[PDB]
């Protein structure tokens, strides 16, 4: 109940996550519109614009791995700051060199939120329900997408100024609630700064018992593995050395990097614009939106199995959903475009498609993504982790846009090459982390 208030501000900042997603959603989308319409300004603007929010991210999440050291709620409270000013500067819309490190820094926010958030909420919860936090996590990222897509409905352009005002108010809320409710971090870090006292004290408020001996052991084990990886020297490049530590790093980071060859937002997005079989633009903004709706109304029995079931089982059936939606995808499209089953196959595989892969694929993706590292290297190969998430993001995003203006067929088949690889991979690498320890991995033993 308090552990869900605290998971309930995380997803404050999940929120805005998603609500920065929609917006550079519709942003791109309307830059393609204008586009398609004309001839200079505007593509580079747009270039920049994107390149630099996008390398802002990058390189947000690799200083956010950085600057976890220094501390996680601290970390947070610097995100919830940075969006704040960003978002106002932006919304004021006044300066016109100004929205480009406006652009820049809300991209490094991003990417702090990205490496900060699931950290924050697997240390301050139960070892056991820690991963249905993360899913409380995931599920307020696609309420926030929902909420920006629903919000959307020279006047029009002040409204759009709005727009972009909100995410101030939301940080507000957030720095208020947060500073006032809760002053304390994570009582892994507390322990690991070399403070007991105040560890256990919000631990016997997480736990909301007398008794923290088991927890307080376990980190206590993790406080004690750092100190020894203090004495031999380890770090990331020695980890890379070490065939143990580089075999989980790269298990994680090609995770990682399947869970965004996928290609979700952007098979929405290009495919919602891709056939419109002359259907009303109603329609086309319908659909995009009840699979907003689809992806958060997944994301709640998203909780529930992994309430139930487990970790890797369900990324199993997830990928058996992304394999059954793309494959028969493939072939129709590969026989002929322009067709009326083709579009619908499209579409209701879509709907498929995306429910499977909210509900498995996201939020255990991250949670998996905190648990499967120990204590001796996690926040470094995490942060690396959501690197080469974001470059993955990319390699996506841009090439998948120039490719479905090529032709879908290509898409579409090395989509599903990648999900039948996913699915492989999951299966063959990849260990269920259920009630597992905080800091150890179903891999590894000691040292
Ligand atoms: C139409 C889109 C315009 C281009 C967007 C460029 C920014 C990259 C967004 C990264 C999306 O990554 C999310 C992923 O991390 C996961 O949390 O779930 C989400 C879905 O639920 C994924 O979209």
């Amino acid at each position: 109940s308090t552990s869900f208030k605290y998971v309930l501000s995380a997803c404050i900042a999940s929120f805005i996550f998603g609500y920065q997603v929609s917006v550079l959603n519709t942003i791109k989308n309307f830059i393609v519109v204008e586009f398609e319409w004309c001839c200079s300004n505007n593509t580079i603007q747009s270039s920049f614009l994107l390149a630099s929010v996008f390398i802002g991210a990058v390189l947000g999440c690799g200083f956010s791995g950085y600057l976890v050291q220094f501390g996680r709620r601290l970390s947070l409270l610097i995100i919830y700051n940075f969006f704040f000013l960003v978002s106002i500067l932006t919304s004021i819309t006044h300066h016109f060199h100004t929205i480009l490190f406006a652009r820049l820094l809300s991209g490094f926010g991003i990417g702090l939120v990205t490496v900060s958030v699931p950290m924050y909420i697997s240390e301050m919860t139960h070892k056991d329900k820690k991963g249905a936090y993360g899913v409380m996590h995931q599920l307020f990222i696609t309420f926030g997408i929902f909420v920006a897509v629903m919000l959307g409905l020279s006047f029009a352009k002040l409204w759009w100024r709005l727009m972009f005002l909100f995410p101030s108010v939301i940080s507000l809320i957030g720095i208020l609630a947060l500073v006032v409710f809760f002053k304390e971090e994570t009582p892994y870090f507390l322990f690991e700064k070399g403070r007991i006292e105040e560890s256990k004290n919000i631990l016997k408020k997480i736990y909301e018992t007398d008794n923290v001996d088991e927890p307080l052991n376990a980190i206590k084990e993790a406080v004690e593995q750092n100190e020894s990886a203090k004495k031999n020297s380890l770090s990331l490049l020695s980890a890379l050395k070490i065939p143990s530590y580089r075999y989980v790093i790269i298990l994680g980071c090609l995770l990682s990097g399947l869970q965004q060859f996928t290609g979700i937002n952007v098979l929405v997005s290009n495919s919602n614009e891709l056939y419109k079989e002359f259907l009303d633009s109603h329609l086309i903004t319908i659909l995009s939106v009840v699979m907003t709706a689809v992806n958060f109304l997944m994301t709640f029995p998203a909780i529930y199995i992994v309430e139930k079931l487990g970790r890797k089982t369900l990324l199993l059936w997830g990928c058996v959903g992304v394999l059954v939606a793309y494959l028969p995808t493939a072939i129709a499209n590969e026989i002929n475009r322009n067709s009326n089953f083709v579009k619908i196959l499209s579409i209701v595989a879509t709907f498929v498609m995306i429910i499977s892969f909210a509900v498995s694929y996201g939020p255990v993706l991250w949670i998996y993504l905190h648990e499967m590292f120990p204590s001796e290297i996690k926040d470094s190969a995490a942060s690396l982790a959501s690197l080469v998430n974001w470059v993955c993001a990319i390699i996506v995003v841009f090439p998948s846009d120039i490719i479905i203006k090529k032709s879908p067929s290509i898409l579409f088949i090395v989509f599903s090459v990648m999900s039948i690889l996913t699915f492989f991979f999951i299966f063959f690498f990849i260990k269920e982390t259920k009630g597992g320890e905080i800091g150890t991995s179903p891999y590894i033993t000691m040292e």
